[PDB]
C-alpha cells in the first residue's frame, strides 16, 4: 500500500536537469540550434548510461545487451524527457530550462515536423496526467522493451520487461483505482513514441551525413548503430 | 468465465483469407512482386473497411473520424496479417496462400530490410504463442489506438480504445491465468508493430512517387495520407 519500491527508486535515481548553454557569441542559425540540440543530446545520453545501471537487472546483462538496449532505445529516452519537461507548457518544447523552442524556432530549426509529433506526445499525456512516477517507469519500459535485434540473452532481457511492467502495473493498481486500467493505457501511448523516435533518427542520421551540424562521439555512435 | 464476448465476435468477424494471384503471363521481376503486392493490399483494404464496421462503436463515430482512424492504422493492419499468416512457417511470410515470399524473394523485390523487421515480428509472437483470439483484438486495437493527429470526437476514440483494451484484459485474465501479465505483454508488442509499419509506409510512398509500379486508388489514397 505506501508504494512500488522499483517505481520509488527509479523516482530517486532521476539524473537531475541539464542546461542546453546554447554559445551566446554564436549567431541564431539552423545551425545553431540544431548543434546546440545534439550537444545537449550527446550530454544527456551520458547521464542515461549511468542511468540504466540504476534499473534492477540492467547492469547484469552483458556489456553487449546493455549496449544494444541503450542503442536502441536512446532516442525514446531522449524524446520522453523533453515530452516530460514540457508538459506544464503550451505549445513549447523544454529542451532544457535555458533551451524551450516554440513553433517560430521549430521552423528555422527544421524542425517543425518533428517538434509537432513530439507535442502530440506532450498532448497525451497531459491529458492522461502522466505523473513523474509513470514517467520514469515508461522511460526504463522503453528501455528494456526496445526490440533490439541484437539481444544475446533474450529470455533475461523479457525478464527485464517483466520486472518493470510489473512495477508500472502495481503502481497502476494501488494509486489508480479509479482506473483498472491505466497501466494499459501507458503502455498504448508507446507506439506513438516509438514512431516519432523512428522519424527522429531518420533525420538526424541524415543531418549528420549531410555534415553541415558537428556532432560528438556518444551521439555518432548512436546515431551509426542499426539505421 | 466461457469467455470475452468482444473478442469471440471478432473472431467470426475475421475477413476470409484472399489470393494473391500474381500474373502467371507477367516475368518474375521486382516491379511484378511489387504490384502483386500493392494488388493484393489494395483488395485487403477493402476487405479491411468492412471489416472495422463490426468492431462495438467504431460506425458510430463520424465518416471522417472513421476514415482518420483507419487512414493512419491500415499499413499495421496489413503486416499484423501477414505476421499472422506467417506464425507456422520459418523464415517466410505468407503474403497470401499463393504468395509466400522468402528471403530470396525479398531481396529481389527490394524489400529484403522490411521482410526482415516483418519477421522479427513473427519471432516474438511465435514465442508468445499469439493466439487468433489475440491477434484479432490486436488489430482492432491497433485501429483505434493509431494516434491519428486528425480526429474529431477524441474521447469517443478513446473510449473505443477503452472498450477495446479491456476485452484483451479480459480475455487474457480468463484465459491466461498463468500469466497476469500477458495483456500488456501483448500491449508491448505494438511498438514493433507500429516502428515497422512506418518504415513500410515511407519505402512504399518512395514507390510510388517513382511510379514503376501502379497502383489502385484505395491503396494510393491510404498512401497518401498524412505522410
Ligand atoms: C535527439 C534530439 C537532438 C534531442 C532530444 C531530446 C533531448 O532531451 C535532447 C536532444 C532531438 C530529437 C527530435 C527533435 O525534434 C529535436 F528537436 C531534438
Ligand atoms: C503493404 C504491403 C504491400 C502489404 C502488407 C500486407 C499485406 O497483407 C499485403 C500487402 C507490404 C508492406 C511491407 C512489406 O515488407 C511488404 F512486403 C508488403
Amino acid at each position: 500500500k505506501p508504494y512500488n519500491k522499483i517505481v520509488s527508486h527509479l523516482l530517486v535515481a532521476e539524473p537531475e536537469k541539464i542546461y542546453a548553454m546554447p554559445d551566446p557569441t554564436v549567431p541564431d542559425s539552423d545551425i545553431k540550434a540544431l548543434t546546440t540540440l545534439c550537444d545537449l543530446a550527446d550530454r544527456e545520453l551520458v547521464v542515461i548510461i549511468g542511468w540504466a545501471k540504476h534499473i534492477p537487472g540492467f547492469s547484469t546483462l552483458s556489456l553487449a545487451d546493455q549496449m544494444s538496449l541503450l542503442q536502441s532505445a536512446w532516442m525514446e529516452i531522449l524524446i520522453l524527457g523533453v515530452v516530460y519537461r514540457s508538459l506544464s507548457f503550451e505549445d513549447e518544447l523544454v529542451y532544457a530550462d535555458d533551451y524551450i523552442m516554440d513553433e517560430d524556432q521549430s521552423k528555422l530549426a527544421g524542425l517543425l515536423d518533428l517538434n509537432n509529433a513530439i507535442l502530440q506526445l506532450v498532448k497525451k499525456y497531459k491529458s492522461m496526467k502522466l505523473e513523474k512516477e509513470e514517467f520514469v517507469t515508461l522511460k526504463a519500459i522503453a528501455l528494456a522493451n526496445s526490440d533490439s535485434m541484437h539481444i544475446e540473452d533474450v529470455e533475461a532481457v523479457q525478464k527485464l520487461q517483466d520486472v518493470l511492467h510489473e512495477a508500472l502495473q502495481d503502481y497502476e493498481a494501488g494509486q489508480h483505482m479509479e482506473d483498472p486500467r491505466r497501466a494499459g493505457k501507458m503502455l498504448m501511448t508507446l507506439p506513438l513514441l516509438r514512431q516519432t523516435s523512428t522519424k527522429a533518427v531518420q533525420h538526424f542520421y541524415n543531418i549528420k551525413l549531410e555534415g553541415k551540424v558537428p556532432m560528438h562521439k556518444l551521439f555518432l555512435e548512436m546515431l551509426e548503430a542499426k539505421v
